[PDB]
């Protein structure tokens, strides 16, 4: 095609992310009259999300996914998006990004500094904790060998609840669980399904600890080359895809209990009061490290009423 473009992702071919990206690619092909074709590169073929964000910056990859929280790699205060238990729900995640001074200035920085244009935001689920033994309370987290992604906020979740974290890439997790090299991991229900972690984890605990969004990102090097009518095709398609993406996750969160129980998984509901209390020193550390900018981001986000 005139524009043979590429969309990379960590998520695999059975995932909601991939299904929504498929929708995006199909609409862009159709509505561009075939001028743009977007091919998909799932399962970390191109590297992880850190690597793929660098590829958007350089222009060697056209589209990718990231969370708002991922930008804590560049702007430490943006860890606010993934401080456990701070963001109540997706409604808060949306307003935090688009309707705070903090969020709006982040979007502008992603463009100016990082060479990426934010097309749309979707919901990517609320992370829960799977394991090879029951988590009936916070006591069961003590010394649990808990895999985490290579992200500071997930590492801190594991540390402050009393677990023993092992960072590793998403692609490596299934084998780590299967072999019991680690005891557990944490991800939204949809990812537990998509990666088939239920095959290698007997237990799931509703820790409700971090809320993931999902940003549809384009490389400025690519977006600048598209005539403006095709830019609009791409933006409109990303917006349509994000709405579908969010629905896939919302529907799955009300539907997946039946699925996991049918697969033999035991689901627990530990008291979250001590999980939340265990985070108080982390929040203090975040404020110490990120200073006024972090205190401000937290104030702005904690001001958002969670009720639609
Ligand atoms: O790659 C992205 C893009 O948002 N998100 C990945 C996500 C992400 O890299 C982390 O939440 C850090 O922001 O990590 C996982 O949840 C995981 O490795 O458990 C996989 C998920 O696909």
């Amino acid at each position: 095609a005139d524009y043979d473009l590429k969309f990379g992702m960590n998520a695999g071919t059975s995932s909601n992310e991939y299904k929504a990206a498929e929708m995006f690619a199909k609409e862009v092909k159709e509505k561009s009259q075939g001028k743009i074709e977007i091919s998909l590169y799932p399962s970390s073929q191109l590297g992880d999300d850190r690597a793929m964000l660098k590829q958007l910056k350089d222009g060697s990859l056209d589209f990718t996914f990231a969370e708002s929280a991922r930008f804590q790699l560049f702007y430490p205060e943006a860890a606010v998006f993934a401080l456990p238990y701070v963001i109540s729900n997706y409604n808060v995640a949306q307003k935090a990004l688009f309707d705070t001074e903090f969020g709006k200035d982040l979007i502008k920085k992603m463009d100016k500094d990082l060479g990426v244009t934010l097309l749309s935001q979707a919901y990517n689920g609320t992370r829960q904790t799977t394991s090879n033994r029951a988590i009936n309370s916070i006591a069961d987290m003590k010394g649990l060998k808990l895999r985490v992604p290579n992200a500071a906020t997930n590492l801190a979740y594991a540390k402050y609840v009393g677990a023993s974290p092992t960072p590793m890439a998403f692609s490596e997790v299934y084998l780590a669980l299967q072999t019991n090299a680690v005891d557990g991991q944490e991800n939204p229900l949809a990812a537990v399904q998509a990666q088939k972690f239920y095959e290698v984890q007997k237990f799931l605990a509703m820790t409700n600890h971090i809320l993931n969004d999902q940003l549809y990102l384009v490389s400025n090097e690519t977006y600048k080359e598209l005539p403006e009518d095709l830019q609009k095709v791409v933006k409109d398609a990303a917006e349509n895809a994000a709405k579908y993406h969010t629905k896939l996750f919302v529907d799955g969160e009300k539907d997946l209990v039946t699925f996991f129980e049918k697969q033999g998984v035991k689901i627990t509901h530990p008291d979250l009061v001590p999980f939340k209390e265990s985070m108080k020193p982390y929040y203090a550390e975040f404020v110490k490290q990120t200073g006024q900018k972090g205190e401000s981001a937290l104030k702005q986000i904690e001001a958002i009423n969670p009720h639609h």
